[PDB]
């Protein structure tokens, strides 16, 4: 009666600040793409859009989060996966940024990391505009152009599968220095 099954992340299965895996860069993953890496993709995203329903994210004890990195789940391979509410859900194997604009950016409340439990004062200086390439669970190509918060969770993410951190691009002693025109999100 029951079609297949899958596995569900749980919070104890997103490794934290110290542990060195988040500090490796993360290996590519090879194509066609594999049956677990196909899976892993999915319980990604599974994750993202459990995390922001109420219900769920309270069933299942949850922490809210858009945007995820394979290393995150201990598991180094260039695989991320963001669900930004109304506008951009997939997951993106082997991505890469191709382009940038020269324009800057950065969220006001400071970015989010599920990764971290200490607050880190300061703004995190990104590109207002990119383009990303990268692979779905398809095999499909893709090359988009993302700005703002998107922008800003995508570049946040592959920063994870090269071993950075958020909090690698605060000046510990000036957390918030700005230059000129940047555009502040909130
Ligand atoms: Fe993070
Ligand atoms: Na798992
Ligand atoms: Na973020």
């Amino acid at each position: 009666l029951v079609p297949g099954r899958h596995m569900m992340i749980t919070m104890d299965d997103i490794i934290r600040e110290g542990n060195p895996t988040l500090r490796e860069v993360a290996k590519e993953v090879s194509l066609p793409l594999s049956e677990e890496d196909i899976s892993l993709g999915k319980e990604m995203l599974e994750f993202l859009k459990n995390s922001q329903d109420p219900i769920k994210a309270e069933e299942l004890h949850l922490r809210g989060g858009v945007g995820l990195a394979a290393p995150q789940l201990d598991i180094s391979k260039r695989i991320i996966a963001v669900h930004v509410p109304s506008s951009l859900s997939t997951v993106m194997y082997n991505p890469k940024i191709l382009s940038h604009s020269v324009q800057d950016a950065c969220l006001g409340e400071g970015e989010g990391c599920l990764s971290v439990d200490r607050e880190v004062p300061g703004y995190v200086v990104r590109h207002a505009k990119i383009t990303v390439s990268y692979y779905d669970m398809n095999g499909e190509k893709h090359k988009i152009r993302l700005k703002n918060y998107e922008s800003i969770v995508v570049q946040h993410e592959i920063d994870h599968i090269n071993g950075v951190m958020f909090y690698d691009h605060i000046n510990d002693q000036n957390p918030f220095a700005l230059k000129e025109g940047v555009l502040v999100i909130e």
